[PDB]
This record gives C-alpha cells, structure tokens and sequence, in this order.
DNA sequence: GCACGAAGTAAGCAATTCGTAATCATGGTGCGC
DNA sequence: GCGCACCATGATTACGAATTGCTTACTTCGTGC
DNA sequence: GCCTGCACGAAGTAAGC
DNA sequence: TGCTTACTTCGTGCAGGCAT
DNA sequence: GCCTGCACGAAGTAAGCA
DNA sequence: TGCTTACTTCGTGCAGGCA
C-alpha cells in the first residue's frame, strides 16, 4: 500500500505548536471545501460574488497557516509522500527548506504531517494548497509560498491581495531581474493570456510533461516552480508583515465561519454550521473526489492510452493528481495497481520512459532515480558532487550513477565546443548543469573563463549574444560583459542611445558596426539623427521607400533625398523629384525607364531633347551620333531588335527595312555597318584583363599590405595569386606563413560561411569548385551530391539547412524530399506519402 | 446484440420531410458537440461566457428540430430502442403521442429514428436532447418538450428564453394549477436550490431510484416527468409562434455555425469549418463518450456495488447512461455482459429487485413487465382495463398479470377503508391508480362518491383535508368540495376571508370554529378584528405575548389587555398594566408573587398595605345536573333509568365503564366521549371501545398514556401495532418503511419524534437504516 | 591630405580537447566438410 | 551438425580537426600640422 | 409538538340556618 | 351570636386538532 | 532552430575625364 | 589607352521573430 507518514523530532512546546498550527489550517479548509460544496448544492450561491470571495479567503487563510508548519525547518524528520523520502531530497536542493512544507504541497502531503503530529481531532484533517480555478493568487506562486513558508508574502484577506500576485503576476518577475530561459519564456507566454491555466493544460500545450512545465521547487532549475522559486528566494524576509499576518488571520478565520453561516442562511434549511461542516466532512468531499478521479482517470485513458481499468485504480490510487502518478517509482505502482503494463508506466512516467528507452536502466534503476531525484528536471537540479557522495555512502547503484552522470554532462555536452572534460570541469565549479547555464544567461563571462578549458569558442556557445558582441573590432572581453550586464542582452546593447554607448567607451566606429547605420551615417552628419531614423522607421531601406515629401518633411535637403533613393545624375538633372523618384521605383534602371518610355513621353515630362536622349539608353545616342537616323525612327529601330546592338549587326540591311515602318535602304546599310563597326569595339574591349600592378592593389585592399606582398613573393606575382583566387585554391592559399582562415576567406567569399558548417577547407575548396557559390549550393546541392564529394551527413544538414528533420533521428535524403516538393521544411497529409507523423509530432518547438 | 431500429411508415413526401427535419438536426447537435470539443479542450474556453452562449444556442436549435420529428405522430412504428418496442407502452399513455419523439429522448435513440429514415450522410447521425449542466432550459421540462413534440414552447435564442422555463421553472408550473403529490414535492424542493440538478442525483439525495424521480412521460404518473407532462399539456398550441421558429430556425443555424467559425480562431490553428467537424465527428465524440463511460462505471462501482469489470462493461454498453440500464431488463444485461450477477442486476435496477424481492416474480417474468412498463411507475401508469387486454390477448404471462394487478390495487388497498373490491371499481371507473390519487388532490369528492363503496371513511382517506371540513358541523359533502376547489386546500380554506366565507354561506359559528378566534372574539366584538390579528400574528398566544404598549396601540380597552394576560383583579387594581403584566409573565402565578417578592417590595411598587399583605360525593340531583350538562336531559335521564340513579351513572364513569354505558339504547360513541375524557382520541386511533376502556383503566388518562406506555405494554393489553403507532405518536416514522419497536426505540434514544430528525445520517446507519428511510426523515446531505 | 601612433586583431605554435567516422561488441542467420 | 562468414544495430574506440592560451607581427582607425 | 378551549378543584367571601 | 350551603375568581390541566 | 529583411561590400559594364 | 566615379545586380552573413 501507499505510505504517507513522518515523525516529530522537534520539542514539546514545538509540538503544541505545530499541532495548533495544522488543525488552524484544518478549519480553514474545512472552510475552502464548505464554499465550493454550497457553490455546488445551489444554482444561486454558484454566481454569488461574496461566496466566491469568501472562498478565496479560505484559500488565503488555508495558505497563511500552512507557511508557518515547521518554522525552525526542523521539527520533523523521515517524511514520507506515497513512499518517497523527502528529507534526503531536500537537503540536496539549492536552497534547502523545510521538508514538511515541501511535502505538504503534494496531494494528500498532509497525511504525513497529520500522522507526524497525531492528530485525530477531525474526521480527515486535510491540507490542501494546490488550489488553481478559484484560487486569488497565481497558483505555482502561491505553492512556492507555501514551500518556502513566507507568511509576510501570503495574504489574509482578499482585498490585501497584490495584482502583482495575481493577474499582474508579470510584474514582480520583472522586479527582481530573474534569468528565464526559453522554456519558461513559452510557460509564461501562456500564463500572460490565463494565470489560471492548469499546469498539466501547459505540459499538453506546450508538449512537455508536467514534470518539465513545474521544474524543480528551487531556484537552480527550469520550470515555472523553479521561477517562481527565483523570484521569491531574492524577496527579503518581511517581519514586520508577517506578525500583522500572523495576528490577523486568527480573529479572520472565526469571521469567515460567521459569514459563512449568515451566508448559507439565504440559500438552505440547515445552515452551514461549524458544527455542521465538521458532522458532514465525507459528504462535503466525495463529490468534489469524485470528479477529480474521472477527469484524472479520463486524462490517463485519453492523453496517455493506459487501459480503462488501469486508468481507474490509479486515479483511485493517488486521489486523482496526475502529477503526482508521473512521478511514482513503477514498482510502486505496480503495488498499487498489479494489472499496469510497463509500456503504460512508461507511456504516463516519462521520466521512466526516458531512463529506460534512452539509457537502457533496468526498471530497479530507473525506480532508484525517480526516488532520489523524482523527475529528469530533478536531476539535473541536483549538484554533481552530491551525487558522487550518493553513490560512494552506497545509497546510488553503479548503473544509477552513471546514468545520473551522462544525464547530467549531456546538458551540457550538447554545447557546440564543450565535451566531457569541459563540462565535467564546469559542474565540479558550480554544481549542476542548470546553475552553468543560469550563469551564462546571467552574462557571468569571466566568471565562466576562470574555469580550465572555457575558451572563446564555448563562451559563444554558452553565453547568449557573446558572440554577436566580442565579433565587433574593438570590444573586447570585458567590454562585452559591462555591456550585456548593463542593458541585458545584445538586444538591448543594440537598441542604446548613442550618447550612453559613448558614455561606455565606445568609439563610433563601433557603435556604427553594431547598429549597422554606416549607410545612414552617410546620408545624415552625425550618429543620433541616424539612430532616431532607424527607431521611428526601423530600417534604412523603408527610409529610401519613403515618399519625397514624407522624407522633405523632418528631412533636410533634396539632393539628400535623391542620393538617397539612388536617383541618377542624368534622371535628377532632367526631371523634378516627384516624378523621377516615381520613374524610379516604378522601373528600377535608367535602362529600363529609355526601355519602356517613349521619346515623346520623355519630352512630354518636360526632358532637354540631349537629357531625354540621354535617359534612353546608349544605342539611341550612337544612333544620333552616326548619322542622324533620327529621334522618331531610332526608337521604332530598337523597338525590332529589342534595344540589342548585336542582333542590329546580324541579318542583312533587306530585313532592316521590312520590320521598320520607313527606312533609306542606303542608310539601311550604313547602321549594319556601323553596327558591326562597334560589335568589333565591344568585343575589343569586353576581352580585357587587368595588370600586375591592379591585382597587387585588390590583394593590398583585401588583406593589408603585408600578406598581400607575402602572397607575392611566394608565388609568381599578383596575377597568380588572383588565378589561385578565382580557382578556389584555399589549400595553396593556405599553405604560405602567415595567412590564415581570416585571410582567405575575405578573399574567397563564401570561405567562411563553408568553415563555419564545420568543413575541412579542403572540403570547403572542393565544394567551391563545384558549385561556385554558397547561394548556388544551398538551392542545388542535393544529398548524394554532397557525399559525392565526401562529406559527412552532419556537414550536409548543416549546409542545406535541414537540421530539423534530422533532429529528429531521420536520414537527410528523405528529409530533402520534404523540401523539394513543398516550398518551405515546415509544410495528415503526410499518410498520403506514407509517412510515420511520430516525430513531426513530438518535436514541437 | 442491442437493438436498435424502428420502420418508416408514412409517404415518399412524408420521408424526405423527416429525413430533412432529422438532418437538420444532426447538424444541430453537431455544433453542441464542438462547442463542448472546444470547452472541454482549453480551461479558457470553459469559462467563455461567448461559447457558452452559442453553446446553448445549439442545444435550443437541436431541441427545436427534435420536436418537429413525426408531426403527424404516425409516420413511423416499431419503435425499438435497446431492444424495447416503445409503440405499446406509447399507446398504453393517457397522452399517447408519437412513438419517435418518445424514443429520441432515450440515450442514442436517435439510432431507431436514424435507421428508420436510412441516414447515411453523416458519420454518426446522433441528435440527443438530455443536456443537463450547460442546459439553457430547466432539463426535465426540455425533454418533456420534445417528447410533446412541443415547437411553439421551444426558444431559437438563448435571448428568447423566458425565465419560466430556466431558474424561475416554479412560476410556469404554479400557473396552471396541478396537482402535485407528495415525492414530487421533495424533488421540486430539491430543483428549487438548484434546477439543473441532475436526476441521479435528485435519486440519492431524496434516497429513491431514478425511475421514481422520473416517473412516467405522462399526466398520470408521479415523478418530475410526469409533473412536467401535467404542466405541459395545459398549455394551448400556439400555432403562429411555431410557424415562426420554423421560419427563424434555418437562418439562425447557418449564423451559429458562422460564429463558431469566427470563434474557434481564437482557440484552435484549424478554424471548426462545417466540413472539419463533419469529417472528424469520431475524434469529437471520443472524448465526451469516454467521460460519460467513465462516470457512469464509476457511480455503477460506488454507489452500486458492482465489480469493476461488469460496471465498466455496462457503462460501455449503454453508452453511459445510469437512467437506462436501471430500466434495461435483465436478459439484455446478460446479453451484453454476461458476467453479471442476478444479485447486482437486482441492485442497479430497482424495478426488478422490487418484482423479484417482494413479488417473488421469475427473472423472465420481470423481465417481461420490464419491457412492457419500463418501470414500477409505468406500471401505476398504464389503465388496468389496458393489462386486462394485454393479458387476454396473450401480450403477459400469467405470473406477470397477477404481479401488475397486486401492484395496481396495493397503490389504493393501503388507504384507511379501501379494500380490494373499492380499489377494483376505482380502478374500473378511472384507470389506474395514478388517475385515482390526482382526482382525490383535485378534490372531486363527488365523482369519486359515486364510486359504489366510496363512503365517508374511504373519502376521509383519499381527499386531503376533507377529513378536516366534514368533521366540522353545518358542513355537508357539497359545502366542503366548494370550498376546496374555490381555495385550494384546507389551509386556503381556513386562511380566508371572514366575508368571503359568510359569502359562501357560512355561519359566524362555523367560521369561528374553523379559524379557532372564539377565544379572540371573546376579547374583541367582531369577527374581521379577531381575524385580522389571526393574520398578523398568527396565534391567539402570541397576541398574549405582546407587550402592553404593543397593545394598547391598535387596541381598544386596557381593562382588555389585563383580560388578555390573564391578570388577577387583585394584581390589577394594586399596580398599574406595566409593572403588573410584568410581574404576571416573570412569576406566572400570584401565589409565586407573593413568596419571591417580599412586603417592601410591594409597598414599594406602589400597593395598599391591606393588599399587599394579601398578595404577600354528591347526591343524584347533583349528579343528574352534570349529566343533564354533559349529553342533554333526554340521554341523562336514559341512563338513569337504566341504572340505579346518576350516582351510578357517575360511578361507572370515574371508573371508566364504556362497555356498560354503551348497552343503552340510544347511547353511543359521542356521548360517551363527551362523558369519560379521552374515549374519542382512543376511538380515533382505531381502538375497540373495549380495548380503550382497558387503557384508560390502566393508565387513566390519555396523555399518561403517550408519555409512559411502552409498545410492549399495549401489546400487552392486545392492540395491534398499528394502533400502538397511531395512539403513541410514531405514525410518522413507520410511515417512512419502519416497524413499532425500533421506531419507540428512536423516540427513547432520541429526544422526541421531532428530534430524531435532525440526527446525523452516520448514526443512523450505525442503527442499520437505508438511505430511503434517512432520507424520509433527514435528508441527504 | 598623410605622418605616427594606439590599441587591437590575425597568425603561429605546442599541448589539450573535441567529435565524428571507423571499428568493436553482440545477437542472428545462412552456406558447407 | 557445429563453425564460420556476412549483416544489423548500438556502443565504443580512435585519430584528425578544433580549441585553449600565450606571443609576436602587422592593421585598421584617427587624431593633428 | 404548539394551540385553542372548556373542566374542575381550590379558596377566599358572603347569605342562611 | 357563631357554623353551613352557596357562589365567583383563580390556577392548573387534560383533551382534541393539526401539522410534520 | 528556419526565414524574411536588411547591411554592405563585391563586381561586371560603361560614361566622364584625364 | 588608361584611371575614376557611376549605375546594376548579386552574394555574403548577421539579426530578430516565431512556433
Ligand atoms: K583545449
Ligand atoms: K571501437
Ligand atoms: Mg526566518
Ligand atoms: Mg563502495
Ligand atoms: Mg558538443
Ligand atoms: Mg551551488
Ligand atoms: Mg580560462
Ligand atoms: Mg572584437
Ligand atoms: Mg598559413
Ligand atoms: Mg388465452
Ligand atoms: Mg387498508
Ligand atoms: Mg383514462
Ligand atoms: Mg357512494
Ligand atoms: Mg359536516
């Protein structure tokens, strides 16, 4: 059977104590339990707003009393939940506590304090403070109150009650500047739109267990409970609130049965005494039983496909709490419930699952795991070095340790740079995974480079946005982590005034990298004018769309506004702003605009005869130029060969005239002779290589001028190196003393996108002279094409970006069917194609 | 093996109406579906007051639709639902109706109707009209509404709802006037604190079956269905009203599932389309079917006791709902779980645990009045010229017609006065004993005195407060049935008007004896002053009570006031009204005044020093003038005559001689009661003049007898224990399914008969009580 | 416009560490003296 | 028949690539005459 | 079980033997 | 001139309904 | 973790001076 | 013929959302 007990190791006046403290909790939720069985017995009271709030009031009362249990966090020893101890788990957290009030927060816990105080006093002395749907406070944070027995936090009267508690619950996680991770970020996304929703509703949602929605009860962990634990842990300890509390709620409670009474008298016969509620507490709580066990024996039929009967004695088992089922040893269900499949136990316990379908655990081991650290969320919240004393004390098997262990590197091995000595080296230095990656969402970079092995490459992986900032030229270690502890993310660094980035140390070249306003830096004289441009529109290129007199308005000069649309000369000379800026963006080149605009429509719009020839495209100005062919006839000769000078040289002077309305058959053979008087120039001129001298002066832009004459000296000259550059010869580049990757690959371009996807520069060299271009392999490339060249399918998924469909252990070539016949990876349906929706289901995001 | 079927019988052009209505229909029920798919799925959504809305929007347009089925109320026969032909027992109604709208208020009865019509152009084709919780109507009234067929009384709107028909359901049914018995009493007592109260729920807390929460869709039944049937009836069709809902009801369909469209955006990625909903009906179901299994097997489990196994196959098998296994005979359950015992069976379905248990009935033969009558109440329901036709024409068994006749007389042979033959011509004369109890309540003492062998005991037992009218002299049968039909009751009766009364042609005497105000015109001159304080205060006691400037305001007289109280002259003219009332009401007697208040005291309170040191056998004339008092001069002298002289006649009474005094002719029972105090109580509870002489003898009075006697000292004297209850005022708790002994045995323990009510249910079922029987007295919860 | 820094980054280099392909472990399955 | 040959899958080896630090050796920026 | 409604003996006050 | 029938005024109480 | 939208320099082709 | 601004179209990579 199911063990709830504990025993009081505390004094006899602590036992006074506490046992009148428990059975204060008891009336206040014989209280919470004698409103809802009213709201439930009549239509009336369940609209009734008093009643509600006086039900809230239960709660508050039933949460304030439930604070103060074991004080000292001493009083008690050995408590046991279902058969789980909590007193070795609760030493081993962060932050400690008491391990009654972290028992008591579990369904039906108080049957362990009840038994630890002897208390007989009332038929069931039950405990409750996992109230959601009419709870006044957000839920997790009232459960974390309990847990960490703030009764200067825990309101007595409804009306005491914060916003910041309840639905402004956001407010006070901003207060205190807590690190969230993006898990949370998702749970309190949903929270924002209903503070109230159930938290197995956000597991469902979301697509997580419960275990992996609450987390942790402590602050080193992930989940809502570990955030709110966060939160509250850096609340200071209000005395002063908590005696006025303390002295309240006594002289409250005996208020709220009066009310209660003088409530009950306008909806029933028999009204709602004490007395009453004492003489009927089974027939108050078998309703309210009954419907939590269908709906949690329903979730375990339906959401976790256990067997009907299966599903029924569980819920019958554990009172209807399906967080509390998810985290039971099998072997104690199994006892509980002799008929449960493993697969099903499996199937509800996904810590089980985990442990057994992934770290191959015998069911003993895995049930050793789920005692000791009660979900995967738990281990990774337990320090390293508690569980290597677990194991040597002999109170962990070898299997079960080394499980714990794996798990526990894996969180951070999956780092890109960090391997088993690095991440075995950071949690000897701060504990536990979870408290690693706290640190690096808290910017803490020099922090994490004290330790041996966290060089630059895991400072990227680790610390979000480092590698954005230590990037930039100039920004150094220190200055990035002044800066991300200053504004809170790189986010944040960018979206700084100019003046305050000045105020850093920041040159304005840097500030000028990092915005990336050197465009509008050329346009306007200085930096803040150019930031307010880019914080009231957003971007450079919505302020070049912009009208020409939304940009006069608030702007400065026209030929601004023209140079900054990229208006020609030619256009901005010939014509006003408004319609050679509408030319502009209605046809894109001055080619296009002569293309499709006639000669009379160029006059029309008010253009010099010279500027409206020159606005057409240079054809009409060596037709003018020959012989005067004229500007009437020049176009209906370029509108034949489609504006092209060499299908004008082509077919003979015969066929000139017949497409061509009116043309001299003399003059006819003058502009084929002239045309093909220039197909010779064109094709004089189109052949042509640059000299020596220009390829040492492109090497002298490229890399300095030292490379580039060391790049000389060890080959022929710069005509060489720039063969070698157009050839993709990365491993002959490489080969001279003293060039590197950052050399060549501001040479070649593309270099560094292809070594960044992990690519042997041989491998890079060889794909660049496949395919030319990274744009060119991205869109081409296809799988087998790729391993053609020998590369790694890691490199292949990488480079073709499908590293989700593999991410979910499937091969590349089935996953580049998937983008090949729809447009995007993210596009029921797949049963037509024979697909297992398996992953694409379990894989949310 | 569950049947499930039923036959099309009318025309092509009649077909496709149905088969469209039904349609309709379906569509319907299929938006309340996904308005519950939505709610169940997301806790935001269960708390859109907007869903919640168009949700019960659904349920009116599906109510809508279903009452349009079978207009003609012939257009289909056969009727089979779970393997039940439902067109014999429809025609076996006083109301009759039409056997589909009768069978579509069952769970999954639409699938009788569906294969009636060959609807093959949904997934599952269901229209079901039991909606309980999210109800936008009172429930038992909804379905009552379909099953009438009732279009004009069917809100398209949730707007449209009038409040008669939802939370203010009591004005709609005290509008027209039905009467209502007493297990319908407590069930509108139980729907008054919550309407949408569940009827399974109704059962366990009034401790009875569902079928008698229910009873009967009938007038002449007893149970909320019934009661609803009754009210429903009454009402006149509203022709126009009807052609108008029809009219609406397209329109506002299409606009629904045009909202739930635009609202599931705010909820799903996949907006509910039509099309999504009808191509996915089996994963909307799925979910509510299973809640509804898994409610129904665990209630099978708790409150019924069955394994878990065989609960669970029964909830499987009836799809969930409680209401229909307890009517389901036991064949079907054997056929559809075959592991069930006769023992559980017998505990879920109470109408077979009552045939077998008590009628020593076959299985079979249940079975077959199961299938029949559904349930005891439809049994009471159905006329005993219709069993006598199902009998002879083969339809009932022997052993099953003789069951059905001794539960039809049983439900009149209990009545004081009523035997088998006055039951058996009740029953020719009305049908069946439903109709019998509803004629009494209506008091039509008159046609139920033409009945031969309707007498005066046999009224007394059935018209309720006729017993109290007719004892009253001046009052005949016609003046009694008068006034209970023109007031409704005798407390109507005696909460009248005194002119009303005088109207009806009442003597001052017998209204002053019917409202009690001799005592109150003995202070006051007039009857409507008199009566008037019987209104305001409501006992001649409480105007005692009042203070003396309470009184005196609106009174008349302070030498009035002092008559009142009851205030001694010497009291009266030693102090003033105040401190003399006072005085009278905190000592109660003189003699108490002057021991607990001492001499200065009195002196001091104002009182003369005289004053307040004051306050500080016969022969056979003597005789013959009490007899002359007591019966009159003519029976005095009789007696007398008969014995030796009034001496005599004296001496026989002090020792209580009725048998003696009763052998003169011309000396009956109310002369002896009007001579020996306390013969008429003892008549009264049913007692020989003997067997009462015998108690008054050892006992001696009457009041010494309901305080001391034990059960087993009557028995001792040879009363039957029926006696003993009536004289030991116990008659409430053997009532309520209890023997003598153990119901003494609660007025010991317990205080009074009244205090055995408020005692907690735990103790009672630590003496070995039913819910039934607690219930009867108590009440869960 | 160019001297002349003034920090700051690119490159090298040895030792260590990462990390993924190559191989080993393990449990079946099929062709032959 | 009893061994070995060839797979098949997951686990583990293993060795080339990447990383960690530390130290020069140039490289943009950027003032001032 | 409260409530209406006479019964009746007790007892203090007077007329009559 | 002092003891009896006689007769109100209390004070207490049972009986008979009716309602649960 | 893909994806659209920028930033921004690269680069191939010609007029403009030189 | 040759050295610059001048207009065109990419191609290279970073960042910010969103599911
Ligand atoms: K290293
Ligand atoms: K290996
Ligand atoms: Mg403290
Ligand atoms: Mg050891
Ligand atoms: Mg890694
Ligand atoms: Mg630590
Ligand atoms: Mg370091
Ligand atoms: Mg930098
Ligand atoms: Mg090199
Ligand atoms: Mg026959
Ligand atoms: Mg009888
Ligand atoms: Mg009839
Ligand atoms: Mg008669
Ligand atoms: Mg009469």
């Amino acid at each position: 059977a199911l063990v709830y007990d504990a025993e009081f190791v505390g004094s006899e006046r602590e036992f006074e104590e506490e046992r009148e403290t428990f059975l204060k909790g008891v009336k206040a939720y014989d209280g919470v339990l004698a409103t809802r069985y009213l709201m439930e017995r009549s239509s009336s009271a369940k609209n009734d707003e008093e009643l509600l709030e006086l039900h809230q009031n239960f709660i508050l009362l039933t949460g304030s009393y439930a604070c103060s249990i074991d004080p000292t966090e001493d009083r008690y020893q050995n408590v046991i939940v279902r058969g789980v101890n909590f007193d070795e788990r609760v030493q081993r957290l962060s932050t400690g506590g008491s391990p009654a009030r972290y028992a008591i927060v579990y369904r039906r816990g108080w049957r362990a304090i009840a038994k630890a105080l002897d208390i007989d006093e009332e038929d069931v002395p039950a405990i409750e403070v996992r109230a959601v749907k009419r709870n006044p406070l957000q839920p997790a944070l009232y459960r974390i109150l309990v847990r960490y027995g703030r009764v200067d936090l825990m309101p007595v009267t409804v009306d005491e009650v914060p916003p910041e508690m309840a639905g402004e619950f956001e407010r006070l996680i901003e207060r205190y500047d807590v690190p969230i991770d993006e898990k949370e970020e998702r749970i309190l996304e949903i929270l924002r739109e209903n503070p109230w929703t159930p938290h197995d509703e956000i597991a469902r949602r979301l697509g997580l267990s419960v275990s992996e929605v609450e987390g942790e009860k402590d602050p080193e962990s992930s989940g809502i409970y570990s955030l709110w634990s966060r939160v509250v842990v850096n609340i200071e300890y209000d005395e002063r609130t908590a005696k006025r509390h303390v002295k309240r709620r006594d002289r409250l409670l005996e208020e709220l049965y009066e009310h209660l009474e003088e409530l009950s008298e306008r909806y029933l016969r028999h009204p709602l005494t004490r007395r009453w509620i004492v003489e009927h507490k089974r027939d108050i709580m078998r309703r309210y039983l009954e419907q939590r066990i269908v709906e949690c024996a329903l979730k375990l039929q339906d959401r976790y496909g256990i067997r009907e009967d299966v599903a029924l004695c569980l819920a019958r088992a554990f009172d209807g709490s399906i967080s509390m089922i998810a985290t039971t040893p099998y072997r104690t269900l199994k006892d509980v419930c002799p008929d449960l499949t493993l697969e099903e136990a499996k199937s509800v316990n996904r810590t089980l699952a985990t442990l057994i379908d992934e770290h191959g655990l015998s069911p003993d081991a895995a049930d050793e795991l789920i005692e000791h650290f009660e979900s995967i969320a738990g281990i990774l919240a337990t320090d390293l070095e508690e569980i290597e004393r677990m194991y040597e004390e002999g109170r962990l098997s070898e299997e079960a340790y080394r499980a714990a262990v794996e798990i526990q590197l894996a969180e951070l091995t999956k780092k890109e740079g960090v391997g088993r000595k690095t991440a075995e080296r950071l949690l000897r230095a701060f504990g536990n995974p979870e408290r690693v990656k706290q640190l690096a969402r808290e910017f803490e970079i020099e922090k994490l480079a004290s330790v041996e092995g966290v060089g630059e490459r895991v400072l990227r992986s680790l610390v979000p946005g480092y590698a954005s900032l230590i990037s930039i030229r100039g920004i150094d270690r220190e200055r990035a982590e002044r800066l991300l502890k200053k504004y809170g993310g790189y986010s944040k660094v960018r979206e700084a005034g100019v003046e305050e980035l000045r105020e850093d140390g920041l040159t304005d070249a840097q500030i000028r990298e990092l915005k990336g306003l050197k465009t509008l830096e050329s346009i306007v004289g200085d930096l803040e004018k150019a930031d307010e441009l880019k914080r009231k529109y957003g971007s450079a290129s919505a302020v070049r769309r912009l009208p020409v007199e939304e940009l006069r308005e608030l702007g400065f000069s026209d030929d601004e506004i023209a140079e900054i649309k990229g208006i020609p000369k030619k256009l901005r000379e010939a014509f006003d702003l408004e319609t050679a800026a509408e030319l502009y963006e209605r046809y894109g080149s001055l080619k296009e605009i002569g293309r499709r605009l006639s000669y009379d429509d160029l006059l029309e719009l008010g253009a010099t005869p010279k500027a409206a020839a020159e606005i057409k495209g240079p054809e009409f100005k060596f037709l003018l130029n020959i012989e005067g062919v004229g500007p009437k006839l020049a176009e209906r000769i370029l509108e034949a060969v489609d504006y092209d000078l060499e299908r004008l040289a082509s077919l003979n002077p015969e066929e000139l005239a017949e497409k061509v309305e009116g043309l001299g058959e003399e003059l006819a053979e003058r502009v084929v002779y002239a045309a093909r008087e220039r197909v010779e120039s064109r094709r004089k001129s189109g052949r042509q290589e640059r000299s020596e001298e220009e390829w040492k002066e492109w090497l002298e832009r490229k890399v300095g001028e030292g490379r580039a004459r060391r790049l000389i000296e060890y080959f022929g000259s710069a005509g060489e190196v720039g063969k070698l550059v157009e050839n993709a010869e990365v491993s002959k580049l490489l080969e001279v003393p003293g060039i590197g990757d950052e050399a060549v690959a501001r040479l070649v371009p593309g270099y560094k996108t292809l070594r960044d996807a992990g690519l042997t520069p041989a491998e890079a060299e060889r794909v660049l002279k496949r395919y030319g271009s990274v744009s060119k392999v991205q869109e081409g490339a296809t799988p087998d094409e790729l391993r053609e060249l020998g590369l790694g399918d890691a490199k292949i998924a990488r480079i073709l970006g499908l590293r989700s469909l593999v991410n979910a252990r499937l091969d590349v070539d089935t996953a580049y069917e998937l983008a090949r016949r729809y447009g995007s990876v993210s596009a029921a349906e797949l049963r037509e194609l024979g697909l297992s929706d398996r992953a694409i289901a379990r894989i949310a995001g």
